[PDB]
């Protein structure tokens, strides 16, 4: 069984330097890309940073200084160089599937405690009734073409991959999930509504840059009853 999980997430004062690991069972790191996510309470998701199976890493801009990543044969390392409050969030280490910088294998998360592509998600919230339609829109400030990856996050769980390269269903995923757009549009629509469809669902850009790599802000669906 292919597996993730991160350690190191514990409360701190600001300045004080922080190490966190994410161990890999199952896989080799000499074979796949791991990546950074981080996800303040309340707050969505937000890419950091990237790792290749060779070792060459790319840091989003917002990230360069705040943050240094490296890896063993089995972990790989992210380093906060120097705290602040606005660091008070949950880390995910996530492997990368072949394609695009989309991830398919997410790790439970460690949270930690402190004492240029545009993504616009729409709308913010919707209930639809069960059996109901949903329908969550994407739109992108530069064409990304086809590297756009949808996921569902459930209430403190970690986000599931649904959809990667714009309309390609996951392993597991039913069908009832429908991805479509092209270059700046992008949609979700979510067919035959049930209890268990209930979650926020965030759009990712997946394009192979770490300018262009970008998360929506989510989108909470309710089913009403």
């Amino acid at each position: 069984a292919q597996s993730v999980e991160e350690s190191g997430g514990r409360l701190v004062t600001p300045g004080t330097p922080l190490t966190l690991a994410c161990t890999v069972s199952g896989f080799s790191l000499n074979t796949y890309s791991m990546f950074w996510v981080r996800q303040a309470p309340g707050k969505g998701l937000q890419w950091i940073g990237i790792i290749s199976n060779f070792g060459v890493i790319y840091y989003a801009t917002w990230a360069k200084g705040r943050f240094t990543i490296s890896k063993t044969s089995t972990t790989v390392d992210l380093k906060i160089t120097s705290p602040t409050t606005e660091d008070t969030a949950t880390y995910f280490c996530v492997r990368k599937y072949g394609s695009e910088w989309g991830g398919d294998l997410w790790g439970p998360g460690t949270l930690v405690t402190v004492s240029e592509l545009d993504m616009t998600q729409t709308p913010a919230s919707v209930s639809e009734p069960v059996g109901g339609t949903v329908t969550i829109k994407c739109q992108a400030s530069q064409s990304i073409s086809s590297y756009l990856a949808w996921y569902q996050q459930k209430p403190g769980q970690r986000p599931r991959l649904l959809i990667y390269e714009t309309s390609t269903l996951a392993s597991g995923v039913p069908s009832r999930f429908k991805g479509s757009g092209s270059g700046t549009e992008f949609t979700l629509t979510i067919s035959d509504l049930e209890c268990a469809d209930a979650a926020t669902y965030y759009c990712q850009s997946t394009y192979e840059n770490p300018t262009y790599v970008s998360f929506g802000g989510g989108t909470e669906v309710g089913v009403k009853s």
